[PDB]
């Protein structure tokens, strides 16, 4: 019905969603589509749809895109962990990204800026009215959350260079690979968004290993966090 | 029962027209997602056209909104490529019998390039459409090349980063929207046949003469299907 209010909370890998269903902590039923598996509840009369999309661009924009025309979501809400571009942004601190950019579309060779593809813009943004939420939520439980601009793209970054590259192309403060394809589709179909994200690495050479140690800590502290604020909707 | 339904993707804006008036029939314009799906019944099929907008995100979108708001069954994907290979030439029509992601990157975790955990590396199209094409091809006096296609977010013309598409991924073609769209495909079960237009081994009128070829070849698919 319509009559259902409706919420989509997406992760990218099941690590960040396995704490969601258990902290939601009502049955949920599994619906499979698109290769993906929905999680449906109910939870305080929300009607709340969960999902993993798997990893990278393409995973994510089909998720949110079902998330929105099959199950009729009408805010998503994105939880998981990033890499940090950042001296002040530390391995579990949460970020929200006010704007997002794909950070390797490169159609330069046409004269475009980087990040930028005809018909769209480099920068995504997410909804003022959320992120005014999650300060709100962060402020009342006495969280720090930092406020920037997160660059997505279809590599894991480990590499100083690269790193360089995201702080001076984009300002960027934290890296991760589904954040602006979920913002962007979100964008397209008027649909409310906030990426959420709780640092596991430093995106340099030793990231690979930061990010296996920190995962699931890292994931939980997000899933917390989003928990939080759906409560307060 | 239920009637046929087809998607018809391309993957220029300059191709669409050229479909459409090929088709012949009436199209209704349905906006959906910032796309716009043209919607008309050819033969009793219903056929749905749309331009499938430019990088993966904009392709991965449109593909999934035409399967998840019009039902489509089956999705053809007409475009543009470069070649990669020594055997291709300019106005040569390529059929991708795999396509991948090439810009995708998890060897930091010792993964081999293109690959995501819970995927693949490679992903596969339709057998029995690109069966259907290559009968089509027969008919129209044309000789369908096969091969692999590479898509990514950066336009590729270096010779370093060429030579990587072939060493890495056997390559014969490149171009940005393909690999998504078959990707997307293969997530709902949808059959689909991507078909490319070699247009390097003037840019506007290659396109202005492909589009119209590859509207005729469509439409005979579509006659067979
Ligand atoms: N360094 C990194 N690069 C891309 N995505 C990530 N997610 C967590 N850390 C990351």
């Amino acid at each position: 019905s319509h009559m259902v209010q409706k919420i989509g909370i997406l992760g990218a890998m099941r690590e960040e969603i396995t704490p969601i269903l258990e902290l939601f902590g009502v049955d949920f039923e599994e619906i499979p589509l698109g290769g993906n598996v929905f999680h449906k509840g109910v939870y305080h009369n929300k009607e709340i749809i969960v999902a993993y999309s798997k990893i990278g661009k393409v995973h994510s924009t089909l998720t949110t895109t079902s998330m929105i025309l099959a199950f009729g979501v009408q805010k998503v809400l994105f939880s998981g962990v990033a890499g940090s571009l950042v001296k002040d942004l530390k391995i579990n601190d949460l970020l929200v990204a006010i704007q997002l950019v794909q950070h390797d579309v490169d159609l330069s060779a046409f004269d475009h800026p980087l990040g930028f593809i005809p018909e769209s813009a480099i920068f995504i943004e997410t909804s003022e009215s959320l992120n005014a939420l999650a300060k709100e939520v962060a402020n009342e439980q006495h969280i720090v959350l930092k406020e920037g601009v997160i660059a997505s793209g279809d590599q894991f970054v480990h590499s100083k260079e690269r790193k360089e590259f995201l702080v001076s192309e984009f300002k960027a403060s934290a890296v991760e690979m589904e954040g602006a394809s979920v913002a962007f589709v979100c964008q397209k179909f008027g649909v409310p968004c906030c990426v959420l994200r709780s640092i596991s690495d430093n995106a340099d050479e030793e990231a690979n290993m930061s990010f296996d140690a920190f995962l699931e800590k890292s994931a939980q502290t997000s899933a917390k966090f989003l928990k939080s604020m759906v409560d307060e909707l």
